[PDB]
């Protein structure tokens, strides 16, 4: 009897483990199969799906022991899909060296420890009693437990299945099931009826694949879908024509952007990142594709991060004439520098690439689309510009110019990325510094270091657009996930 909901997505993501699945695709699959400990109330207050808020949710009760361990107390009777009891094991599991953080478990969560803090191994205390905590001081255990981080695994499925194979048959505690998936295709899930929450409202969910945001509206108009992911401002005049349909947005804790293989010579130092950074008139991007409602950030630095947003830092210059001057300088020979985009897998990326060739245009650089199609990954070899996303995951300035662009992580080691020293020393500081003068001081002077170097170029945080059949009561929330709990009803 329950409606059963048909999503059109942008694409699906590589894994539903819930780690390796982070990605802009994943979280609106993942939070449905799995909860945290904490969770984020998003509409805590009125608030229009932005409150910070982290409530319990697998952890019944929880307690700060001290600066660098939490207490957690956990629901009894939790069942995983399989039957099975979630139980302090699982937790412990979840977030051990074994699972997610060790030098074994990182060759197959790659991001496991790049993305942690410094945890030290959990400790069980009794069947629903575990400490979680890390070796250093930090007070952002909380946040990344009740971050895309924090999604407890069952142990014994898992480890009987490995990383890889989980991610494609997962099993959580959610109120949304793993029914099936066609590779590049689709992914359905089902009600769970054990579930310890708010009762499931949807019969099934299926996310279907429609890369092109063309047949997806298209979709949407013709009742295909009921929900359709990664629309722009622009498609409000097209939806909202229609009655039974209407646009719904919000701007998102996400950054889009622009970075480089930097293994390749002509961005192996940072002139013509720069050139490229400079001539981008994104003031003038956002006024023309996104309705003046996308914001610019002010350097590596948001609102969001709170204690460590800098308001007073100013943004980086649109400087047409100076980029002129680097091109030059970097002996740029006029060869087509190649900027890769898989469609608009990113909402406005291939209109935004087109307005950027015409400002490098400006500055004397030729910029070529490379546009690839969905399931056909080129080799890095191949990667000059290309396009990218960072969900800003922490309300702290340590996501993601730490977690991405800090030491040993993906920009610097598959990359090439050569920060200078300071930078990494730093960014080893302001994970095991308490809040505070030093911490924001070491913040701005990474900021500093990033903007000089553009080992990445940030265009701006998107003010994301789902579009949705009238009858389907959900609001989206300031995150790349879509939220179901409390937050989905038909009629
Ligand atoms: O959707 P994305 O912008 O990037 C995804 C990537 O995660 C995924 O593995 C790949 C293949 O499926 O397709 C895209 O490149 O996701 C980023 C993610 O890469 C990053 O780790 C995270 C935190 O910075 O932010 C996401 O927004
Ligand atoms: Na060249
Ligand atoms: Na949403």
């Amino acid at each position: 009897d329950r409606r059963a909901l048909r999503i059109g997505v942008n694409g699906l993501p590589p894994s539903l483990e819930p780690i390796n699945g982070i990605s802009n695709t994943g979280p609106r699959i993942i939070n449905q199969i799995f909860d945290a400990l904490i969770r984020r109330d998003y509409f805590a207050d009125g608030a229009k799906g932005n409150n910070i808020k982290l409530v319990p949710a697998l952890a019944e009760s929880f307690e700060r022991i001290d600066d660098k361990s939490i207490r957690f107390k956990l629901r009894q009777g939790v069942k995983f899909h399989n039957g099975a009891e979630m139980t302090a094991e699982d937790v412990a599991f979840t977030f051990s060296s074994e699972r997610l953080w060790g030098d074994e478990a990182i060759k197959t969560v790659p991001n496991g420890r790049n993305f942690s803090p410094n945890w030290d191994e959990p400790v069980v205390e009794d069947k629903y009693t575990v400490v979680l905590r890390t070796k250093t001081p930090s007070y952002l255990i909380e946040k990344y437990l009740g971050s895309w981080l924090g999604p407890i695994v069952p142990k014994e499925y898992y480890k009987s299945l490995g990383a890889v194979a989980f991610g494609n048959k997962p099993i959580g505690t959610g109120p949304y099931k793993f029914r099936e998936l066609v590779a590049n295709d689709h992914v359905t899930l089902e009600a769970n009826d054990g579930y310890w929450g708010d009762k499931p409202t949807a019969s099934t969910i299926t996310y279907q694949v429609v890369a092109e945001p063309a047949t997806r509206v298209a979709g949407l108009i013709s009742g295909e879908y009921d929900i359709i992911t990664t629309l722009t401002p622009d498609d409000m005049a097209l939806v909202d024509g229609y009655s039974d349909l209407e646009t719904r947005g919000t701007l998102i804790e996400n950054l889009h952007m622009f970075t480089f293989n930097m293994n390749q010579p002509i961005f192996q130092n940072k002139t013509l990142r720069r050139a490229l950074a400079l001539a981008v008139n994104r003031p003038l991007i956002v006024e023309a594709l996104w309705k003046n409602k996308a914001s610019i950030p002010n350097g590596f630095n948001f609102p969001h991060y709170g204690a460590t947003y800098d308001p007073k830092r100013k943004p980086m210059e649109f400087n047409l004439k100076e980029a002129k001057r680097l091109v030059k300088e970097s002996g740029y020979d006029g060869t087509p520098i190649t900027y890769h985009t898989m469609g608009n897998y990113y909402a406005n990326a291939v209109p935004a690439l087109m307005m950027m060739i015409e400002m490098w245009k400006a500055a004397g650089i030729t910029v070529v689309p490379k546009i690839f199609a969905p399931g056909t990954t080129p080799k890095d070899s191949d990667i000059l510009i290309r396009n990218w996303s960072n969900g800003q995951w922490l309300t702290d300035g340590l996501t993601t110019m730490v977690s991405e662009f800090g030491p040993g992580r993906g920009v610097q080691k598959r990359w090439g990325w050569k920060a200078p020293a300071e930078f990494n020393n730093l960014c080893d500081q302001v994970a095991q510094l308490k809040d505070g003068e030093e911490r924001s001081a070491a913040f701005n002077r990474l900021r500093d270091i990033f903007e000089d170097e553009a080992p990445a170029v940030l265009m701006y945080q998107p003010y994301d657009v789902y579009a949705a059949r009238k009858d389907v009561q959900w609001s989206p929330v300031s995150f790349e996930t879509m939220e179901f709990r409390g937050n989905l009803n038909f009629k």
